[PDB]
């Protein structure tokens, strides 16, 4: 009975960070309370000024990551301010029943709702908006994120030995379908409603115009690169609510990877590239061994370099000549 | 020696049902006899009346599912009536040699053939037509289905504990390539032969016009929704003979999933979305816990909602507030 | 300390062969030395005479396979002759640091470099060229191959029992993006530089014009078919540096498959079709049981038969009626 449990209240943080949480814990089950507020807004998604008539949880693409433990109950207040134009809801893949909770959270602008469900399965799970008749549009316009349900005793390798991360990052990858006009330039829409018909037409081609991490080409580069140090273990959460992707860390590996994202299954080790099925979130651990700037990208290299599915990780620490050494620098052929 | 074994004769049933069979069995190996008759026919594949010049095993897309046990011999009589226009054959991925049996089953209209092979590997396996020089066309036009080879002692979890289903369903997903004329409307062809050249051109683009479960948009919805009750375990067999797909049960999970479809491998648990590689069949078990109407769909949501890769499962039983509860219904923001 | 180890020198061989090597070995770690020389060249890629302004390691698509053992150090001299027009480098997914070694191997025409890295993880790993600002183009133009790092004690099944192959083949699958002119014919370019802008435009559509094994439609067919005998175990290495593919052996299986390509993970058995993620190499073992001509192909059958992703394996030996028997040849319907 969930009514007998202590409630806790979690404050969410914006991607690529994930809110403070314990991995292995001595705590018994709780009702963990969250709130998210929907924001529709026009966003600039590339270097040339293309806009998207976007829809978001909490103002960001992806929505923030929610973290609980197996056996906890997730209790979400979903808010849809009167300043929004469309109805919304939420479908938690981590949840059982009522189309993931969509049927119980249909909120018009000016309304809110509170859903509770038992997080009875460990893993990273997609959540997304799913209003009847407009599901793909709300999803591709930005309305998805990840629920991470940790096992109560933390992550385990295939032999049941403990695994941990020192730092977690959350990456949402968005296949975007931005329409063009007769002049071949991308269209700019005054309102969200006006983008709809043209966007569906692009969607039906199955060819994205852009594929971006965290809402924009270069979102996770420069000042906004992810960070780590040699000897630190990072968890990279990767969600793709609509389309397949193949994450890869250049100069690195997936040390332990749950590509289907479900922690009761043994992870695979030493991966070069893994696979996130459209409509899922996966998770990879990597312990840095070399300093420098790494790229974390979709290894369809066109989707990465041409369409935008690539970020950077800047890693501090000491170079290791045993792992890699330039024996002879570039020089004239003898 | 297969010649020493008892023969049995199985009557096939139309998808989404699967013919009666045992899971774990005390029976020794048999020669299990089946017959299928090819039918070419024009089919209506969507709500607006688009037609496909279709080719089928037994009149349905997919063909019926054949069920045997590991160590059985499958003995198929393939019939190609004189009323058909094209030659056909059959390639069983569950079989060893002779291009899956295609080289031994080439049947012109007015002909038939009988193939036997040993079902020596457990799993769900694609079978499809594969005539020399026209393989993709016959496959994308509807000529595929599943052979399920059960382990003699039934299904097992990763720890070797017994698993079972109470009810099995078979879903074939078909990427269709319907041509358009200068007016942008889909073409309607008088004969199967006349659809050929235009269809190959669409195929080479790799963009399906439609992606359907079981031959038609909405095939598994309304009166034709799949059914179950709370507490019942369903096996969902999903075949895709030509293209990748990513099955998902909305409000549910894959409790135990063999996404590559081969039962001697441990299944994965708690999946949100799994992956069926083009040219394969996979299998998922789910035990219902909540009543209501679920969607079972390809989680490329464009492929599902726009192109047709989605069905429904209507589930009877009692709602469970512990698993999910609407705490506060939609109501004005305070 | 790698400086204390014996060096060995390996002579590479052209695909589809793989250079002689030991599987399980009593040898301790070595510095294994290789050399590759880059060659840009126009290649004919199909039956109708289409050309590609290609870029290669060692003159072939894919580059040759490099084989070492876990704990060895790979020491590559990369040569870029003055007869080439572009700068190049190499990114080993099998390596740790410096963007796979790309940052340490930037070679202009007339230059060379020597990189060493520790092959500390078992598996088949992609290597590819990756010059800053032109990564996808160099990769899709042909600059990838496989590093195989064998476990020192050879391959193992999920129970830790020994596995082996008698013969290894390496297949690189290349999604090509050949431009067309106003007349709808493929363009022929005088130089590599002139192909660039048009090619990027085709690439951004994500639709390949051709998808080929080993540089050309039909590369592994006729005189060039792969070969084996009944009772022989073959290792099929399959690399795809940019795009997903789904290998299948028609009339056969993947007996033991590492589809993510990393040997410290248990392989799956009995696969009909497996999955190579773009930006990875995978490996399958199969022991032939029937003689004849098999097809080894991408099981998107359009990508195989229409676009070129298919080869042949000619297998010698004695037919086995127990595995498969034509009971009644094609004959009039009674
Ligand atoms: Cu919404
Ligand atoms: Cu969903
Ligand atoms: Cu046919
Ligand atoms: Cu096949
Ligand atoms: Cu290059
Ligand atoms: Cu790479
Ligand atoms: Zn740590
Ligand atoms: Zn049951
Ligand atoms: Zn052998």
């Amino acid at each position: 009975d969930a009514d007998k449990l202590p409630h806790t209240k979690v404050t969410l943080v914006a991607p690529p960070q994930v809110h403070p949480h314990e991995q292995a814990t001595k705590s018994g089950p709780k009702v963990v309370e969250f709130t998210m507020t929907i924001e529709e807004k026009k966003m600039v998604i590339d270097d040339k000024g293309t806009t998207l008539q976007a829809m978001t949880f909490n103002g960001s693409m992806p929505g923030p990551t929610l973290v609980v433990h197996e056996g906890d109950y997730v209790q979400l207040t979903l808010v849809n301010p009167a300043t929004n134009a469309m109805p919304h809801n939420v479908d938690f893949h981590g949840a059982t029943g009522a189309l993931g909770g969509a049927k119980l959270t249909n909120v018009n602008p000016g309304e809110q709702a509170t859903l509770r469900f038992k997080a009875d399965r460990s893993g990273t799970f997609v959540y997304h908006c799913a209003p009847e008749g407009m599901v793909p549009w709300h999803v591709v316009s930005g309305m998805s994120g990840t629920l991470m349900v940790l096992p109560r005793d933390g992550l385990k390798d295939p032999q049941g030995k403990p695994l941990h991360y020192d730092r977690a990052y959350t990456i949402g990858e968005f296949d975007l379908y931005i329409p063009k006009g007769p002049d071949g330039k991308y269209k700019d829409y005054a309102t969200l409603a006006e983008s709809y018909g043209d966007t569906v037409q692009v969607m039906r081609t199955l060819t994205p115009s852009h594929i971006v991490f965290n809402g924009k080409v270069g979102a996770l580069t420069g000042a906004n690169a992810l960070t780590a140090k040699v000897g630190e273990t990072v968890l990279l959460i990767h969600s793709q609510a609509n389309r397949d992707t193949r994450p890869h860390l250049i100069g690195g590996h997936g040390d332990w990877v749950w590509e289907t994202g479900k922690f009761a299954n043994p992870p695979q080790r030493d991966l070069e590239t893994w696979f996130i099925r459209g409509g899922s979130a996966g998770a990879a651990l990597y312990t840095f061994k070399q300093p420098g700037v790494y790229a974390y990208l979709n290894h369809n290299l066109i989707e990465a370099f041409e369409l935008g599915a690539a970020g950077h990780i800047k890693v501090e620490g000491k170079w290791n000549d045993d792992l890699m050494k330039q024996i002879k620098a570039p020089a004239p052929i003898p």
